[PDB]
């Protein structure tokens, strides 16, 4: 056979709030996006992820839907929409766009309907409760603060909510609500969008009678809300109502479940979703409140991908990446940005990133080297999910603000949206007025204007792999071996595909390493490096690696 277009595809995630602003009210939009597809292009891009862009409040930055068929006001019109489809395809570019349907906004009109009466027609589009001894329905705790159930004076019920107080949740168990779900994906379809993410698709059903957590379930909450008797039923009849019937990749989003569960939404037997995107590796250091880091090797880095990947089997296919909006910035959080070294490791992590098999996913500004933002109060995050933390663990004395903020500056999903630097001019370049998040000082020394031209840069050094990975198959869809899983100082590993094999070494440690390669294996080629004086020789069996080094071989 042949294997589709997305597992050899290279995409590159556009949060649009914090990439191009073209009219000055500091937030980025569709037009600036648009005018930045030939840097996409040129950097070798075949596909795009762009998070939410429907109408919404934003108390959640897009997550938080009024309108699913209305463009966002602060991303332009439908108009643009369109526009930005059309100059994608003319550079043969393709979209994926963010679903979010486990919950809407609670402006929405479905919610506004649903909250009015205990009797309208749109009663159960969501979760209404009795609460229970003059409390909530139950224990669940929200992650965005406080409890997951809010009472609403005009009927005395509570409603849930898995995220913010002003993101209710869907009630995927009445039909009418799904039917409404797959019209609504169809209509964006028909618009020709050619992949859909499905933002924490495992959360879709909900327990029935919602009976307390236990104690330790309580201690990982997540784990049980992705345990719905009835999800992989409503994704595989999503799947046979909707994605039967076009010609889209899927992606689903899997938050909080365990890695055990991931093949059942993506064995291609299943008919449910194509893709896979988990948090084991991005949050492998992060401990269980969210908000703390846990120290960690590289031993527990590569055993981590070694565990997704096997997940996969032969029907599955899995998503990589080493950051997104979620989360602290790749350089900062997998290398070392320290002025001396955060180039090299930002190259040694590029090296790993387009390598690995599964679909590589580049977040905005990875490609330059951009660090985490180096707040000073409580203040200078705008993430809900800060606030959050405060109400649940500042105001209940479990921490105080200042080891809140010591703590969180280092995990906090805004080291990943301070906006895109462009070059040095204002504010990088990224608006004309005032950005909604400040932007790093260090847009100063990190800029594409300035990589751009330069062939030693972070930017031309990411070019040069993916051209790379697109001219050899075994390095997107051939097999995948750890040399040595228990390795906390390399990183070596082979992909092969139709008798061809290649090598990847990475020296994770800022200091000069050896690697042996395994018995009876030798250097053919070298294909690339970073940060090395001298390529090996041919038939080399061993390599001396400078602190951060990385390189793709050809081997024999
Ligand atoms: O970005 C968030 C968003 O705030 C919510 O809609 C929940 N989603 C699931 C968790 C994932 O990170 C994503
Ligand atoms: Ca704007």
């Amino acid at each position: 056979p042949g294997a589709p277009w997305w597992k050899s595809a290279v995409f590159y995630q556009v949060y649009p709030r914090s990439f191009k602003d073209t009219n000055g009210d500091g937030i980025g939009d569709f037009k600036g996006l648009t005018e930045k597809l030939d840097y996409l292009k040129g950097l070798g891009i075949d596909a795009i992820w762009i998070n939410p862009h429907y109408a919404s409040p934003n108390t959640d930055n897009g997550y938080d839907i009024s309108d699913y068929r209305e463009v966002m006001k602060e991303y332009g019109t439908m108009e643009d929409f369109d526009r930005l489809m059309a100059e994608l395809k003319k550079r043969g570019m393709r979209l994926m766009v963010d679903v979010v349907i486990n919950h809407s906004s609670d402006q929405h009109e479905w919610f506004k309907s649903s909250r009015a009466s205990k009797d309208n027609p749109y009663r159960d589009y969501y979760f209404w409760r009795d609460g229970k001894d003059g409390h909530e329905p139950n224990n669940y705790p929200s992650f965005f603060g406080g409890s997951a159930w809010e009472k609403d004076p005009v009927t005395g019920q509570y409603y849930l909510h898995y995220f913010g107080r002003q993101q209710p949740d869907l009630n995927w168990d009445t039909p009418k609500l799904r039917e409404e779900l797959y019209a609504m994906l169809r209509f964006w379809l028909d618009k020709g969008v050619s992949g859909m993410r499905f933002d924490t698709v495992a959360t879709y059903s909900k327990t029935p009678g919602f009976p307390d957590l236990t104690p330790e379930q309580m201690k990982n909450f997540a784990e049980a809300y992705t345990q719905g008797p009835n999800l992989h039923r409503y994704l595989q009849e999503m799947h046979e109502k909707v994605f039967d019937h076009y010609d889209a990749v899927t992606a689903g989003e899997i938050f909080g479940a365990p890695l055990n569960q991931v093949p059942l939404f993506i064995d291609s037997r299943r008919k449910e979703l194509d893709m896979a995107f988990t948090f084991d590796l991005i949050r492998y250091d992060r401990a269980l409140d969210r908000w703390h880091t846990i120290p960690r090797t590289l031993a527990d880095f590569r055993q981590t991908i070694d565990k997704v990947d096997a997940i996969a089997g032969e029907y599955g296919w899995n998503t990589f990446f080493l950051g997104n909006h979620d989360n602290p910035r790749a350089v900062s959080h997998f290398g070392d940005d320290r002025p001396q070294w955060r180039e090299a490791s930002a190259k040694a992590l590029a090296t790993v990133t387009l390598t690995q098999r599964g679909t590589p996913f580049i977040f905005q500004g990875d490609e330059l080297g951009m660090t985490n933002y180096p707040f000073k109060t409580l203040q200078d995050f705008d993430d809900i999910e800060v606030k959050g933390f405060f109400q649940d663990y500042v105001e209940t004395g479990k921490a105080t603000a200042e080891e809140l903020l010591t703590n969180v500056a280092l995990t906090s999903r805004d080291n990943a949206r301070t906006p895109f630097q462009w070059d040095d001019s204002a504010n990088a370049g990224f608006t004309t007025g005032k950005p909604w998040l400040k932007v790093n000082p260090n847009y100063t020394e990190i800029n594409a204007a300035r990589e751009i031209g330069d062939p030693k840069s972070v930017y031309s050094f990411y070019r040069n792999l993916i051209s790379i990975r697109h001219e050899t198959p075994a390095l997107s869809t051939g097999s995948y071996r750890d040399i040595d899983p228990s390795n906390a100082d390399v990183y070596a590993y082979t992909r092969s595909q139709d008798g061809e094999t290649y090598l990847v070494v990475v020296n994770f440690k800022a200091e000069p390493r050896s690697f042996t390669l395994p018995d009876g294996m030798h250097i053919a080629e070298t294909l690339i490096e970073s940060s090395s004086p001298a390529a090996p020789a041919a038939g080399a069996a061993s390599l001396e690696l400078q602190p951060w080094q990385s390189g793709i071989y050809k081997v024999k």
